[PDB]
């Protein structure tokens, strides 16, 4: 039962609430290590927790690899977004983070630590604003500002540290020295004046990807991403990721989960309790699979429940009710299908002859109220009203799950095993365009006219 429930606080094997906010993860040996921080009664840095696991669902407490006791300046301060990277050369784990006074946010500096072991007590080194010796001044103080940050290890073995500089208006990508504990140079300035936060740096197939968020404090916002063949330059424009609120979360880290089947990239986020006036420690977590339609096209779907099999390297949606269905039109006798049985995103929904194929099989996932999610079997995509249309003739497609109302459907029994399936957005029914009785008939959205081309029978298979 490797299933995770988003919008909640995961519990460790001990039965206690996991506290690793703004955290990250590292895969070393046979274990996945989850690091993170958590405030105390005075909303100050208490400790940087560390959880260990092989299945990625059941987590074991391993103590605080870093504490407010680890150093004198760690006593009364703010530490957030701690990340851990491994060095092949040295063989020691280097840890980076964001340091603040605990009185204000004027000291936008990075902090470093390290340990010979992953779950061992780390030894704090120092806090500093990158390029302090260069003499450069960034808003009153010497050295580039460094708030929201993240780490990345390239294929060539070069370490990288990224953080928001120039008043969180610019992103700075710093190249680390071979030891990962210091900054060698300023690799590049990314997305200047665009004010991107909570950056996540990853790589797939000679393509670098930078998942960022907006700057709106606790309030969830529109996450975006970009790609490039080179870290120095060639970066693309920002492309929207997830919905307008990134599913009520903020991106924190993205790691590749490799297994026997292949590689699935896991997305980690934080549902900051600050949104509803709660303390940081009451923040919940949101984990989702990061899918790659193409080298340039990324997808971040929201599943209220996610199934993970770290062994096989598969991250997909968890369907509570695996019961398969066919939707048969009353007038045509054809069933709900996907054009050319495609698994592509935004593929047109059409009616077709009952041929017992996969594309014609659908799950039904309850989502509260009288509404439900109609999910294709061959492709985990959901029945979607294109562009959230509210008009007659609005085409229906299969699209990535995004919690949108244009993906919620209510079934209304009209008798004899037939239903009127109305959208939650406007209330219009699933309709076969022009009463079509042939294969490939376009499935659309239309007002309840009482026609038989709007009546569908639910048939178990």
């Amino acid at each position: 039962e490797g299933v995770i429930v988003n919008g909640t606080q995961f519990k460790d094997t001990s039965g206690n609430v996991i506290h690793a906010h703004g955290g990250g993860m590292l895969k070393h040996g046979d274990y996945y290590y989850w690091y993170g921080e958590y405030r105390d009664d005075s909303n100050l840095f208490l400790g940087v927790s560390c959880y260990r696991s092989k299945d990625l669902v059941n987590w074991e407490y391993r103590g605080e690899v870093l504490s407010r006791n680890s150093a004198p300046e760690l006593n009364h301060c703010n530490i957030e977004r701690p990340k851990v990277m491994y060095n092949a050369s040295t063989g020691e784990f280097v840890m980076w983070m964001h340091w603040e006074n605990g009185i204000n946010y004027g000291q936008a500096r990075a902090a470093v630590a390290y340990s010979k072991t992953p779950d061992g007590k780390f030894t704090y080194i120092r806090s500093f604003r990158p390029m302090q010796d260069t003499g450069v001044m960034d808003h009153g103080l010497p050295g580039y500002m460094s708030r929201d940050c993240n780490v990345f290890v390239d294929t060539d073995g070069k370490g990288y540290f990224i953080s928001a500089a120039n008043e969180n208006m610019d992103l700075h990508l710093y190249e680390l020295t071979p030891d990962y504990k210091n900054i060698a140079s300023l690799k590049a300035k990314l997305f200047v004046g665009q004010q991107r936060e909570a950056p996540c740096l990853i790589k797939r197939n000679g393509y670098y990807y930078l998942i960022t968020s907006g700057c709106t404090g606790w309030n969830p916002n529109q996450a975006k991403y970009a790609y490039s063949k080179d870290l120095a330059s060639g970066w693309s424009q920002l492309y929207n990721l997830g919905n307008s609120t990134t599913y009520r979360s903020q991106p924190t880290f993205i790691i590749p989960v490799q297994g026997s089947s292949g590689t699935s990239y896991l997305y980690m986020g934080d549902r900051w309790a600050g949104a509803w006036g709660g303390k940081v420690n009451d923040s919940q977590y949101v984990w989702l699979p990061l899918n790659f339609i193409s080298d340039t096209t990324l997808e971040l779907p929201y599943y209220d429940s996610v199934k993970i099999d770290a062994s096989s390297g598969i991250i997909s949606e968890y369907i509570p009710d695996t019961t398969r269905y066919k939707l048969v039109n009353k007038n045509s006798g054809k069933v709900l299908d996907v054009l050319d049985g495609s698994v592509d995103n935004a593929a047109q929904i059409v009616q077709w002859t009952d041929n017992g194929s996969l594309s014609q099989q659908w799950y039904l996932v309850d989502v509260g109220g009288g509404y439900k999610k109609i999910v294709n079997v061959k492709s985990g995509r959901a029945l979607d009203v294109k562009d959230e249309s509210k008009e007659d003739g609005g085409v229906l497609i299969q699209y990535t799950s995004n919690g949108g109302y244009n993906q919620h459907w209510k079934f209304t029994d009209i008798g004899d095993g037939y239903y009127k399936i109305s959208s939650r957005h406007c209330g219009k029914l699933i309709d076969v365009r022009k009463w079509s009785t042939e294969d490939g008939g376009i499935i659309q959205q239309w007002s309840d006219a009482g026609g038989t081309n709007q009546h569908w029978k639910l048939v178990l298979v």
